[PDB]
Parts: C-alpha cells; structure tokens; sequence
C-alpha cells in the first residue's frame, strides 16, 4: 500500500470539510492505503514562524533571519519537535490531500502557517533543485476546496474572476515549487447552498475519484528545462524557447501566460 | 490632516521590513499625517479564527459557522475586543499600508489571520456592498513587499511566473473586495542581495513616494457596474458587456482576463 496524508484546516467536526476528510480516509483505507492525518485545529498547531522553531543556539542571534537559521536547524536536527513530526509525515506520504474551506481567496491562516514552518529549505526545496526537480517529485498533491461563493462567481465572467488565477500561487508557488506533481483540485462550490442529496453525492464522488487518484494525469506546468536556472541568466526562459513561442497564440500556463491567452482551466483540468 | 494605519508582519526589529515600517511612519508624520501601527508580532496577535472570537453564547453551537456567527457578534457587540480594536484602527484610517516579506507567494500567516478575524462581514463587506461598492471605498490601501527572489524571477519569462498573478488574490480578493482603492504596490525584490548603499536608497525612495501617495492613480479593476450583482444571475458579467468585450483585444484585468491577453502590469502599474 501507498501512504496518504490528509491535512485538514477546519475546526468543526460538523463541517462539510470534516466530512470530506472522513470520506477520503475511508475510501483510501478500503483500497489498501495507510492514511495519516494532520487535523491542524485538533493539533492546536502553532502557525507562526519564529526563533522558537529552532531549539538551542542560533548562528546569529542578534540578527535573526528565519531562512538561514531554519535551514541550519534542519541539517543539524534542531527544529522544534512539532515541526519535525510534521516533516516525518510528509516524508512517509506518497499522496498529500489538503482539505480546507477557501478563506479570503487562499488557504486559512493555520494552513499557511503550516507551509511556512514545515516547508523548510533543503527539506522541501533548494534553488539547486526546484519545481519539477524538487524534493517532493515522487509525491502527488491535491487541493480539496469548499467555497461560499458559487462557481459562476469564479468563472471567466464572474465577479471574483478566474479561479485558475486564484489557485496558481498555491499549486505552482507552494506545491509544484517543492516538486509535487499537482492533481486536479476538487472544487466544491457554494456548499452552504447545496441540497442535502447533492451533498451526499459530492461525498460519494470524492470517494470514487480517490479509488484511482494515483493514476490521474497531473496539471500542466511549464517544465523547468525551458528556463536557464541560474542567477547570471536571472532564471529566465531560454532564448530559443521564447523564439519558438512567438508564433503561438496561447501561453504555457496561468503564471507563464507570456502576455497571451491563458490555456483554459490550466490550474483546474489536466491536459 | 489624514490618518494612516501601518500593518507590519515581521518578527524582527532588526529586519529591513521593520526599517521600511519606520521609514513610512516618519515620512508620513513629517507631512502631517496621523500614524497608527499594527505590529502583529509585537502585539502577539492571534491569527486563528475560532468560537472564542464571539464573547458569549453562539446562535447555533451545534453547527458552528464562522461567517454567520461573527457577523452576528459584530452587530451585537460580542466580538473579541482584540478584533474590535483592529476594526477601529481601520475605521479611522484613510490610508492603510501593509508591510511584509513575501512568504510562499502570499502574505505571512499572521497577516492572513488578521484579514480573516478582522475583515468580518457587514464591517468589511456584504454581497450588496462589495468591490467598488465596498465599505472601504473612501480608503486607499497599498502593499509594500520585500522578496528573496529577484525581479526577473517574477517577470513574464521568469521561473516563478508573472507577479501580477501573485498579487491578484490579495489586491482584488481581499483589499478591493472590501472597497479599498488599491495603489501601486511597493515591490522590493531580492532585498537579501542588495548592497548597503542601495538599501539606503530604497528607504529614501519609499519616503519620497509617500510624500504624495494620496495623489496617485489607483490600480484598475473591472467596475462592479459591469456585472449583474445578484444570485439569480450568478454575479456574471452583463450580457451587453460580454458582447461589447468580445471586440476588445485585452482582458479587463488579471482575474478578468476573459481568456485573452492580460494588460501589462495590471496589478503593478496604474493606467
Ligand atoms: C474568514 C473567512 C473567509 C472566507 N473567504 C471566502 C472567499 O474568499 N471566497 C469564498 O467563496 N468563500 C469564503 N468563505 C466561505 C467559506 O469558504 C465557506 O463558509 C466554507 O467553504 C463552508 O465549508 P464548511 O466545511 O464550513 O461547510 P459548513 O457550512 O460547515 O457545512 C455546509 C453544509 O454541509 C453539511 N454537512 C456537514 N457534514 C455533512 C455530511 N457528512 N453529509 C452531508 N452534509 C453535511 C452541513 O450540515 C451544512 O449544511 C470564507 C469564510 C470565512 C470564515
Ligand atoms: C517562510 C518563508 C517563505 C518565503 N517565501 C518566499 C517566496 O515565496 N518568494 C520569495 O521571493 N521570497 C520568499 N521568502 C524570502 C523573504 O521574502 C525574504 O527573506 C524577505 O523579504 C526579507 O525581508 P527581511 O525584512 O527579513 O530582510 P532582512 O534579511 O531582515 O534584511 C535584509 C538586509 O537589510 C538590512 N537592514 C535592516 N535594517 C536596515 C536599515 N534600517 N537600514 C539599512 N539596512 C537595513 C539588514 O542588515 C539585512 O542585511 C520567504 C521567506 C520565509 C521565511
């Protein structure tokens, strides 16, 4: 069996988010997965990066810089116990599910703090090995999101704008940057206005998808080989690559739109 | 005699972010501004939403729903006073400056939670009063952001992709949604690789800009008058507007790209 980690960011057992977490765990276990969860609220997880994330002496206590100090602590085994426990969950996991309600067009603060304290340099990323060469290359991640607003609001013509744009900083910036293959997000729009029978089927749909989740085609991101990955070239797209794209009508992705048309549902549907 | 609020999200008084906050306060005060600060770390601000944000019995404790419960607490005066104190800072402020290091392509968790606990419904937004009809329509907000990554990384051809996409969920989804006119963000790229002399100039340029900050043209967002703002129409773009926009080369904004070219630096430069 593969290993699954479910990171849940919701404080209520009675929420649809909790129900989705239970549905996921149940479905995966039946298919032979070992399932571990991170119920951040139940954990009362400390969401705030600080010098307390490092046990014992710092390298430069008078001028504390979290990136350098947290990296050093990781290498020397001096990270805070709660951080280390989470990192071990990540290392064991093949599939990571992030279950959360959309909050101010992003992840809840407690989940954002989880990323900030757990995704430490060298462990989760290096400038030498980033995006598709990232440490989590063998792992797959998926966002399971619930929203208050309807799907129409997040359509191209909706008042909020394209949901693909909202998803990008998370799926590309956080997950893919660390090497994750990112699967199509499970989007549950206006769950507060969804009829009872329909909420039941959404749960069943989620269970059914997870039966074959590992064999899905992941979302498309621009491969890192298209870029000159060094400070001298400023991590810019290769000259020959740019030349080849000048005849193309569509951009490569949401973030790499190149001033052209973004491919439809680049962050919502796989090729 | 206008009033400014500076929200800072950095743990270290020795940081450049703190220096930017200090420079902003002094520059504004010299021009006669009243300046109030929210140093979230120094305030030990709690960024995690919970039932205890309501200082009394809940309307529906068996099924706790934060949006409805927090709005009810707001109207009845049963919001936690640490939230109330922040809300009063916002009421008095004409200009709001958010000073923070870019962290995982968004705001630090402590600031995210600040938005989540303080921007309560009715106080900060309603489905009737949203975007340009929002409660903060008379106010202006600006992001002052420092990054570890270079500006080229966030260019159209950069490995991280377009920064305008990264800014959208914050500037449109959080700030503009509540009514704020959003001014051009102060972007300070690769501050960790900036020589001492250039760091001095960055501080001065920030001070110089703030001398006439209120006279600046705000960023462009699609006007809400272009949309049918009701649930029956799903808050979609008006039929006449859609047909008219079909003849426009560029999308309206980052989020309202409409599957077309995004206007250059829509979230970075004013028209
Ligand atoms: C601070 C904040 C910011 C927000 N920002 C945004 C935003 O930017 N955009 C946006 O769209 N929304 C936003 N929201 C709204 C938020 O996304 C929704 O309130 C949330 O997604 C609702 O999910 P829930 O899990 O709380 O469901 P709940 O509202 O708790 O439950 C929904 C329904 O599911 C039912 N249910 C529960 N368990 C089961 C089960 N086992 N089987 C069947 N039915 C069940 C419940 O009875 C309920 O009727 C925000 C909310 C907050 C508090
Ligand atoms: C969890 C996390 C996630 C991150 N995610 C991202 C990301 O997604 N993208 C990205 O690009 N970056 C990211 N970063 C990097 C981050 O954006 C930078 O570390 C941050 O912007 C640096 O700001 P600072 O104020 O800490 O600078 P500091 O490192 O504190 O200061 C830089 C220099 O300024 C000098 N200085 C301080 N005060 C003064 C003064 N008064 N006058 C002159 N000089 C002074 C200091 O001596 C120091 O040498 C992340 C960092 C963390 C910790």
């Amino acid at each position: 069996g593969r290993r699954a980690l479910i990171v849940l960011a919701h404080s209520e057992r009675t929420s649809f988010n909790y129900a989705m977490k239970e549905a996921a765990a149940a479905a995966l276990k039946k298919k032979g997965w070992e399932v571990v969860e991170s119920d951040l609220y139940a954990m009362n997880f400390n969401p705030i990066i600080s010098r307390k994330d490092i046990t014992g002496k710092l390298k430069d206590p008078a001028n504390f810089q979290y990136p350098a100090e947290s990296v050093l602590a990781y290498k020397e085994g001096h990270l805070s116990p709660d951080i280390v426990a989470e990192q071990k969950k990540l290392e064991a996991a093949d599939l990571v599910i992030f279950q959360f309600p959309l909050q101010w067009f992003g992840v809840p603060a407690i989940l954002k703090g989880w990323f900030e304290r757990v995704f430490i340099g060298e462990f989760a990323y290096t400038y030498a090995a980033m995006y598709d060469k990232g440490p989590f290359w063998s792992k797959k991640a998926v966002l399971s999101i619930t929203t208050g607003g309807s799907g129409s609001m997040y359509s191209l013509q909706g008042i909020h704008g394209d949901m693909n744009v909202i998803l990008w900083p998370i799926q590309s910036g956080i997950l893919h940057f660390c090497g994750f293959q990112v699967l199509e997000p499970q989007l549950t729009y206006s769950i507060g206005h969804t009829p009872a029978d329909a909420r039941i089927q959404i749960l069943e749909g989620w269970k059914k998808r997870l039966e074959n989740i590992w064999d899905e085609t992941p979302l498309y991101f621009a491969p890192s080989s298209l870029f000159d990955l060094n400070f001298q070239a400023g991590f810019l797209m290769k000259k020959e690559v740019q030349d080849e794209e000048k005849n193309k009508k569509f951009g490569l992705s949401v973030g790499h739109h190149l001033g052209k048309s973004i491919p439809t549902d680049n962050q919502i549907k796989a090729r």
